[PDB]
């Protein structure tokens, strides 16, 4: 079992000028049971490289085939008669891989001095070196070019940011050439569309993060220990299981309470174990993001994908923490806008599950601000307070157009993370009068209006309330100098998307100018 120490391996060599060293290596490989090809095909299992950047080297990088140091053969020969010793096992073999940035001179622009500092620590951590931008002695230029020249030297590689992170994750030099250069019926389909968007977001978490970290045979070995994967994700697949059932039954229905009354038994099982430890999840991710740089690259690569909508893994995990309150909010606006007994049974059990949520001190501060609105707004719906939501922004506004209140009427808007409270001034307790508590799901589009000075600081919302069976414009004029109109229109569209369960919020902003006056 030493003649089988390299058995079934196909080795190829590159960069050995002294033919006497090569013969010593070839001899040891044959005696350990490997075979050797002169030329490189897809069958070679390991390239043994004495030099980077040749023909065999560049091809091997493309195919992801391992690139080993000559010392690998010598240490394997030493340990070749240990019991069950096999030279290809990663834990023995990882130590002898050619480092990813071996003989690589890198250069970075488009990153803060704290981000650039990391990308230079890691460069030398991966056996590379970095020279100041523009240098003639550079082999690679790496730039977060989503910010999108100097140093157009012909030999150097101008690679996308992914080439850098991809090389740290795989723990091997990535290939450059791929990185270069019917009134209550309206409430029903609304609850359908958010449940289907919710499972797609869950499916995104499971398939772009959890499953890849659980796969066997990851390049460079496992990124995360099995314990620290369970802590982060926990019962997300189980949550995905219950809601896709909820989405299924709801879809073919097109009593709703019974639908939720059934899975309520399932609901209480899955959510508390994840929600209550959600803080530890956020801790572990940030800890591993710092301590474990392969996992840092993993997050850099995956969060850059359009299926994330420029959302972090963390702020993608927030959707389940906030999902059930939005369901209840659509359930209340469904029962009243409609045997209605079945529905009222579900809402009660739904807030019975929120009992199991041990509350952070940041949750007891959040509700202190929710109460300040129910106190001030006469007729403000009570269920606004019952849930675990938070006030995002208060904006003083003057109404325009017939809706939602008389034209010229002074209005105050309260943005919560999953609903918009609209309060009129009256014709400190009851300073404002309630008009409408709108689930953010009912906002179909947000409109920016240009500063023609025919109208100043104007915007509008395209909403589909279950009442009028069509879209309606809600025109408004900002009087709040606290925030620019765009910073709040961005704040609006983010949180509108967060409760629609679409990670991309930029599909909501539109700019126009004709309809509004003064």
């Amino acid at each position: 079992g030493g003649c089988t120490s390299m058995m079934n391996l196909v080795l190829c060599f590159t960069g050995f000028r002294k033919k006497e060293e090569l013969v010593r290596l070839v001899t040891l490989v044959h005696h350990m049971g490997g075979v050797i090809r002169k030329d490189f095909n897809s069958k070679v299992t390991h390239l043994v490289a004495n030099c980077t950047q040749g023909e065999k080297f560049r091809v091997a990088v493309s195919l992801g085939t391992p690139i080993m140091k000559p010392e690998w053969i010598y240490k394997a020969w030493e340990r070749r008669n240990e019991q069950d010793f096999y030279a290809a096992v990663d834990d023995f073999r990882n130590e002898f891989k050619v480092p990813p940035f071996q003989d690589c001179i890198l250069s970075f622009l488009g990153f803060s001095d704290e981000e650039k500092t990391n990308m230079e620590e890691m460069t030398e951590m991966q056996g590379g070196k970095y020279l100041p931008l523009g240098d003639e002695r550079c082999t690679h230029l790496v730039v977060e070019e989503n910010i999108v020249p100097f140093e157009p030297s012909k030999k150097l590689y101008v690679v996308k940011q992914e080439w850098f992170w991809g090389s740290i994750q795989m723990d091997a030099r990535a290939g450059e050439t791929m990185y270069l250069y019917s009134a209550r019926w309206q409430v029903a389909k609304e609850l359908y569309q958010t449940e289907s968007n919710y499972v797609n977001i869950l499916a995104t978490i499971i398939q772009l993060f959890q499953v890849p970290l659980e796969e066997e045979g990851q390049r460079g070995g496992p990124i995360l220990a099995p314990e620290e994967i369970k802590t982060i994700f926990g019962s997300i697949p189980d949550i995905f299981d219950v809601h896709t059932k909820i989405k299924d039954d709801l879809e073919d229905l097109i009593s709703i309470g019974d639908i939720f009354l059934k899975y309520s038994k399932d609901l209480v099982k899955t959510y508390p174990p994840f929600v209550n430890f959600f803080e530890m999840s956020k801790e572990t991710i940030i800890k591993c993001e710092k301590q474990k740089p392969r996992f840092h690259a993993f997050l850099k690569i995956n969060q850059a994908k359009p299926e994330c909508g420029r959302q972090s893994l963390v702020e993608l995990l927030i959707r389940p923490v906030q999902r059930l309150p939005s369901v209840a909010l659509l359930l209340n606006d469904l029962k009243k806008h409609t045997d209605k007994s079945t529905l009222e049974k579900a809402i009660g059990s739904l807030k019975e599950v929120m009992t199991h949520i041990n509350e952070d001190k940041r949750k007891t501060e959040a509700q202190k601000q929710i109460f300040d609105v129910v106190y001030e707004v006469d007729g403000c719906p009570a269920n606004l307070l019952s849930s675990h939501r938070s006030l995002v922004q208060r904006v003083e506004t003057i109404s325009l157009g017939e809706h939602p209140c008389d034209r010229g009427e002074q209005v105050t808007l309260f943005l919560f993370n999953d609903c918009l409270e609209i309060a009129r001034k009256r014709h400190p307790p009851a300073s404002l009068k309630h008009i409408h508590l709108m689930p953010l799901s009912q906002i179909k589009k947000v409109l920016d209006i240009r500063e023609t000075e025919d109208c100043h600081n104007a915007f509008a919302l395209l909403v589909r309330p279950p009442t009028e069976q069509a879209n309606v414009l809600l025109s408004f004029q900002m009087t709040s100098d606290e925030l620019p109109k765009e910073n709040w229109l961005k704040m609006l569209c983010r949180h509108v998307a967060n409760t629609i369960c679409k990670a991309d919020a930029e599909n909501l902003i539109y700019t126009a100018d004709p309809e509004s006056f003064e």
